[PDB]
């Protein structure tokens, strides 16, 4: 019992992060095998961030000036190149700490772990969702930048992101694995609307089931709905419209709790429309979106 | 910018961790130099746990009735022994992956992260507080038993919780990493009363000059308060008191806000007492007090 915000166990991807070192900027790499991946902003200065040709600035730089430090010692640079916002830098020698891995692009409404860096080493790890306008609400300070987002399913690590940069609204953009930025953003100083967010309908709902299970049943009604009536009502609150395929994926919550989808829909209904009255589900007193129905289904049943 | 609810990253911790089975029961380990530390409760059978006898039910037990795995090797069990409530096995190999540490016990209101472990696997890893009453709102199932909650200074990892038992109300007790229960709790399978909890004032305080930080400052107001006054209102509320240790600890944050603590104060007693009119602070619709005065300098400065 109890229900957490749980990040992955971050030993995998730690054994990765390295130091990456471009001219005055400093900022967190990913060593696998013998590949060191880190954002391509390294090569610039603050007055480059402006309007940054970064074919051009890259082509200033050889092996030689990207100094990549992983723990204390030095790895030696045999290839460079750019892959969309992404530099990937060819070392000597394969991270003999590699794990088994993936790189994967995350759809918003997924989650993941998020392991901060800063200097190449590690200070915190915590669990958020891309946003359906593919920004994450992350805690980042300058130097983080490099740090990844992932994913573990039993031995396997899947990166899906990297962080690149703060928005002016303190919100967090970044890219996969293969430097393509999740959203609109371009690697620029320059202000970029984020656009309008919603709420993750089919996390709150698997939040619903998982309060359900824990014990906080209170918002459980005598009512039903409809996928449509639902939707309307999911418009009115910025809520994501709910889909065949969202209610397939909350089938094995629907199925351990014996509570059909569209009957905690219509808890949720009335929970849109009329609040949580001062009460709390799951130690929040707002309707939480960053726990998938995978994530419900893996904490609620103990998965390593 | 940004203020999540951040663990330490778990690599060190994940490579402690081993599985121990003793008759029919299976629970964590700690594997520490050449000790293994378990909750004692890995001797008993559902039948013992009604009321147990530890020191004769472990008189029944040999060194070669303890298997311990850690991964997939097996460790030689060459000593077994009871502090309290935890058994120490000796093995005949030191664990080459143990990090520098301590064993410390913590003070209610001190935060902590918890590596949730099943069959010696880690599954998770989130942050959480001490409560004032001894207890911990973790996420735990059955088998979860003999995970740790640590905290990490520069590279040594203080060990402070170890996870043995969840009460009737699904909230979590366990011991410091000398066997010693957290509160009044026993390990029996028996009713026992957590005692009535408080919120950790100094922790809301210190998430308030988090929340003035990074953007969040709705709720500051043109009071001040005397400690004598907030102290009447967080009476009221079911607050800790607030003492001169508790402003004391806060001054890094007053003196980057330039927001004096008594000040602070002022708004936590009008949130108090008017609650939050359906708006949120760092994205929560409670006062949050999971965040020490020490966790907000952390994350906000990016210590690693
Ligand atoms: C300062 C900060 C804070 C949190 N996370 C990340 C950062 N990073 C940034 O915004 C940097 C400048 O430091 C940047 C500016 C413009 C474009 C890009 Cl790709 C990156
Ligand atoms: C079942 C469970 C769930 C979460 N965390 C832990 C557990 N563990 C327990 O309560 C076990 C029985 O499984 C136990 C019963 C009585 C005393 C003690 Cl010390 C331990």
């Amino acid at each position: 019992s109890g229900f957490r915000k749980m990040a992955f166990p971050s030993g995998k991807v730690e054994g990765c992060m390295v130091q990456v070192t471009c001219g005055t900027t400093t900022l967190n790499g990913l060593w696998l095998d013998d590949v060191v991946y880190c954002p391509r902003h390294v090569i610039c200065t603050s007055e480059d961030m402006l309007n940054p040709n970064y074919e051009d600035l890259l082509i200033r730089k050889s092996n030689h000036n990207f100094l990549v430090q992983a723990g204390n010692v030095q790895l030696r640079v045999i290839g460079h190149s750019m892959q969309n916002c992404v530099l990937k830098l060819k070392v000597d020698t394969a991270n003999p700490k590699t794990p088994k891995y993936k790189f994967v692009r995350i759809q918003p409404g997924q989650t993941f772990s998020v392991l901060a860096c800063y200097n190449g080493s590690p200070s915190g790890v915590y669990q958020c969702a891309m946003r359906p306008n593919f920004t994450i609400k992350g805690s980042f300070l300058n130097g983080s930048c490099g740090s990844v987002g992932f994913n573990i399913d039993y031995d396997c690590v899947s990166f899906c992101y990297m962080h690149h940069m703060e928005l002016p609204t303190g919100v967090h953009a970044g890219t996969d694995l293969e430097g393509n930025f999740y959203g609109p953003f371009v690697d620029r100083q320059t202000a970029q609307a984020a656009g309008t967010d919603t709420t993750i309908t089919v996390n709150v709902l698997a939040w619903l089931y998982a309060a359900v299970i824990n014990g906080d049943r209170w918002f459980l009604n005598r009512f039903t709905t409809t996928l449509n009536d639902f939707n309307l009502v999911a418009m009115k609150y910025n809520y994501e419209p709910l889909t065949q395929d969202h209610v397939d994926i909350l089938g094995p919550l629907s199925a351990q709790t014996g509570i059909a989808v569209l009957d905690m829909c219509a808890s949720l209904k009335e929970l849109l429309q009329n609040g949580m009255n001062g009460r709390t589900i799951l130690g929040s007193a707002l309707l939480e979106d960053e726990f998938t129905p995978f994530d419900v289904v893996r904490q609620c049943s103990g998965v390593t």
